[PDB]
Order: C-alpha cells, then structure tokens, then sequence
C-alpha cells in the first residue's frame, strides 16, 4: 500500500481528542487497537503518532529496524525545560555525543562495578537505619525510599550523598515526584496534545513547570560551584568530567559540550536515576503486602542463601531465582513507563507494508508488551511464576521490556537492576511488612496512568525480623 497505518479520522488541530480519554490514555489507545490492529496512527492534537501494540510490533520496529526507529520523539512537559538539550530528549549528533559520554562517565564513576556496588550497599544500610528509627510505627514509605535511591545517582553526579535531614534535598524530591505524577494525570496527557496553547495558559501545568525550573536552578547552582573549584586533573564527579570535556572542546565551534548540555544531561541523570526506581520500590512493597505468601517465599530464600548477619551483595542474585522472579514481576506488574518514551523515524521508513515518513512520532506501548497474552499466562495478575519454570528456576522473557529495547534504550538499566536487587533484598532481610489494611482490601490498581504508572498513596510499617 505504501500508506501510513490506518486509524480513526482526525479533526483539524484537535486531532483524535474526541476519540480518546486523557485520564486513561493507555486504555483509549488499546481499545482503538482492537479495531485497527496492533500498528495504527493516532492524532494527539496536532501530533501524528504511530502506536505499536504487543510484543512483535514493538520488537520488529525497535530492534529489527533499530536504526530506523531510533530517533527521539516528544514528551511536551519535559521538553518545556530541556528544549531539545541534554541526553534524553535530544536527537542525532547531539544525542549521540551525550549518550556516548554519559555511558563512559557513569562507568569511570563505578557503574557496573564494585565501586557503585559498595555505594549501593552503604546507602542500603542507611535505609535500614532510617526504617529502624521509625520504631515499627505506621509511615509513608515514599520519601524514605526516594531519599536512598537518589543518593546513589547523587553520588555520581554531585560527588557525594545528601544528608537525609537536608530540607533542600526533600524539596528536590518533591519536585521530581510532582512533575512525574503530573505527566500521568489527565491534564498532563491533555498537555501532550495542546501544549501550543497550554504552556501560555494558567493551570496545573504552570506548577509542573515551576518544579522543573526548580530542578534546573539547583543543577545550574551545583555546576557554578564545581567550576570555581575545578581541578582539571582530578574530577570529583560527572559534572567535573563534563566541565573538563568542555575545556578540551573550547576551540571546536560545533561542539555538543557546552554549558546547556551539561546542565540538562545532569538533570536527566539526577531525575531518571531517582524517580523510576523509587516508584518501582514503592509499588514493590505494596505488591508484597497484598501477597504475604510471596513475601514468605522471599524470606525463605534470603535466610537460606544469605542468612541474618551479612549484607546482600550483587552476586547473591545468581543463587536467588525466586527473588529474581519477584523483582521481574514487580517491574512487569508496575509497568512504570507504560507507553515508553516517544521515538521517531530517522528517515523514510517501510514497516509491515506501511509507509512512515521521516520525522514520524512513534509510541512503543511497553505496557502492552509486559501484558502480552502470548508471553504471560495471566497478564493481569501478580504472579512471580511468570518468571519461573516448573523446577523453580528463573525463566527470562522476550516480553520483559521495562527499560525498552533498541538504540535509545535505557542506559541506566544496570544501575537500576543492581539497586532494585540490593534495596529489595536488604529491606526484606531486615523487616517483615505490615499494612494498615487487610491484604484482602489492598488496592494495587494505579492511582494514575499516563506517561508513568503511579501507585496509590499508602502507609505501612517495618517490623523487625
Ligand atoms: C526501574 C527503573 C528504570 C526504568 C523502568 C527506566 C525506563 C526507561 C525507559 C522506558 C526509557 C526510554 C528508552 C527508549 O527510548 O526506548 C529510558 C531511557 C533513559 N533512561 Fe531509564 N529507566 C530506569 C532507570 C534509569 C536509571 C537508574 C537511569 C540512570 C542513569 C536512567 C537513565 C536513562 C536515560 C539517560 C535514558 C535516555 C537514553 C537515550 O535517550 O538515549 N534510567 N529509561
Ligand atoms: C522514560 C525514561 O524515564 C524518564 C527519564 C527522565 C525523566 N525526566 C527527566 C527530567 O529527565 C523522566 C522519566
């Protein structure tokens, strides 16, 4: 045919807005999928987007045609601050340069290595201490968990951890959580469509912008302090590395290594390295209270493989298939980034006898892969067995795509995996969880779904084992 994928008919400017619910974007698009197939075109206001549903559609595009689908599309709320600068929301040579440098700098600062392992273990101990200080009292885990995750990437980017009592530290975390939650609301989803008007209008979007601006002002501040203390022979952190790279590139008029990219790349890492893991942890713990028998089984393995005295280390995962299945199932159930992060085609693309013009936006529906009925027996349930064979051994899935796949996939994946393993395991080793509520009545359905999947507010207690 050589045509754009089929889809419902758009109206000028508003696009397919009347055919969609902004409170439930994922459900809206999946419903439209039922009629037009797993590869269809939608109009998010003025934005023309090809939607890829289910495993085969997403993998075929994003891996089998990796280079063709490896452009970055928009996220309107985040583009408000980044403006195409920094590593995440950027394109071509910019994205290429920053991605290469960031991957390399994270390694030099210990990621994938012993150095960051020791850093995560130290921070996990500070979490345990904090959770003991609650004295088994009913509490909101939110910022306890976010504090601990954040201090890991903070270590890499700013040179050291924040004090848990730093009021500015909690301030930044509130900005992150707030901006994130916004993008998952119906207004955040409306904004994805009508940002041309809405960025200039009053509303909840303006407050979202203010939190993002806060985060920007704080990085800009940390950079200035690093510049006026810089030893160009001994970098303390990501910032100093980037500042040093900037010096070496000072006579290259076409460099990507300028101040704005430094500020934005550093914001990307601080944000990405905090909020997704945090959210996964919070959702994980509530999932576990809803399924206390899963927790029982987690406990059996921890006590057997690790025992009571030593701290979990990363290699313990090799001997711990049940824990590996549990964390996999949390990432699968939680589905933190349900519609991925928008890609776009780099040049004129043929895909499944559709034609996709250059610059075409693409929604890889990661949530529809994580729930694909061809890969999971009961996609709607929480069930570690999804990731286990008959002998109780860990079973990988091609449908396991929470970090996405292809050329612009998550490069924090390894860090994220190390953190989820060590934080989950050290908490579970030290505490049993208690809900303020009866396991029968715990609501594990999402509070919001949009750009992210946000779980419902809850309190709990950590009782010593
Ligand atoms: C459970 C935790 C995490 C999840 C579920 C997650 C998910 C994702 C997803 C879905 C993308 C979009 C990739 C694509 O376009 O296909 C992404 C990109 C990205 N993530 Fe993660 N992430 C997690 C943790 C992290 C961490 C810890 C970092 C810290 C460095 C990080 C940094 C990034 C960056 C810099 C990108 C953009 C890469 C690019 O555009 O080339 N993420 N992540
Ligand atoms: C889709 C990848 O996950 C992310 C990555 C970055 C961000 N936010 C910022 C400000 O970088 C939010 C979510």
């Amino acid at each position: 045919k050589g045509k754009l994928p089929p889809g419902p008919t758009p109206l000028p400017f508003i696009g397919n807005y009347l055919q969609l619910n902004t409170e439930q974007m994922y459900n809206s698009l999946m419903k439209i999928s039922e009629r037009y197939g797993p590869v269809f075109t939608i109009h998010l206001g003025p934005r023309r987007v090809v939607v890829l549903c289910g495993h085969d559609a997403v993998r075929e595009a994003l891996v089998d045609q990796a280079e063709e689908f490896s452009g970055r599309g928009e996220q309107a709320t985040f583009d408000w601050v980044f403006k195409g600068y920094g590593v995440v929301f950027s394109n071509g040579e910019r994205a290429k340069q920053l991605r290469r440098f960031s991957i390399a700098t994270l390694r030099d600062f210990g990621v994938g290595k012993r150095g960051i392992e020791e850093r995560i273990q130290e921070e996990a101990g500070f979490l345990i201490d904090a959770l003991r200080g609650t004295g088994g009292a009913n509490i909101d885990p939110t910022f306890f968990l976010s504090r601990t995750v954040s201090n890991v990437i903070s270590s890499i980017v700013f040179g050291d951890r924040f004090d848990y009592k730093d009021k500015e530290f909690l301030s930044l975390l509130r900005m992150m959580l707030g901006s994130f939650q916004f993008t998952s609301t119906s207004t955040g989803q409306l904004y994805e469509m009508f940002s041309s008007v809405m960025k200039h209008l009053p509303g909840p979007q303006q407050q979202a912008f203010q939190l993002l601006q806060g985060l920007e002002d704080f990085i800009a501040k940390k950079v200035e302090h690093n510049q006026r203390t810089l030893d160009p022979n001994s970098p303390r952190d990501f910032i100093d590395s980037f500042l040093i790279r900037m010096q070496e590139e000072e006579k290259n008029p076409n460099t990507e290594f300028y101040l704005k990219n430094l500020v934005m790349t550093t914001l990307n890492l601080f944000f990405a390295g905090t909020e997704t893991v945090s959210t996964t942890l919070r959702y994980g713990f509530l999932l576990l209270m809803k399924h206390p028998e899963v927790e029982a089984k987690v406990h059996e393995e921890i006590d057997r493989v690790i025992g009571k005295n030593r701290q979990p280390k990363f290699e313990d995962r090799a001997k711990m298939p049940y824990m590996e299945a549990v964390i996999h199932e949390i990432q699968r159930f939680g589905d933190v980034i349900p519609m991925g992060l928008a890609r776009r085609v780099k040049k004129d693309t043929k895909f499944r006898d559709f034609f996709l013009p250059k610059g075409t936006e693409v929604y890889p529906m990661l949530g529809s892969v994580l729930r694909d009925p061809s890969f999971f027996s009961n996609p709607q349930d929480f069930n570690p067995q999804h990731f286990l064979n008959e002998k109780g051994q860990f079973k990988k899935s091609d449908a396991f795509v929470p970090f996405s796949i292809g050329k612009r996939n998550c490069f924090g994946e390894g860090l994220a995996r190390m953190e989820l393993f060590l934080f989950f395991t050290t908490v579970m080793q030290n505490f049993r969880l208690k809900s303020s509520q009866s396991p029968k009545d715990i609501d594990v359905s999402p509070k919001h779904v949009g750009f992210a999947t946000i779980p419902r507010n809850y309190t709990m207690s950590f009782l010593p084992r």
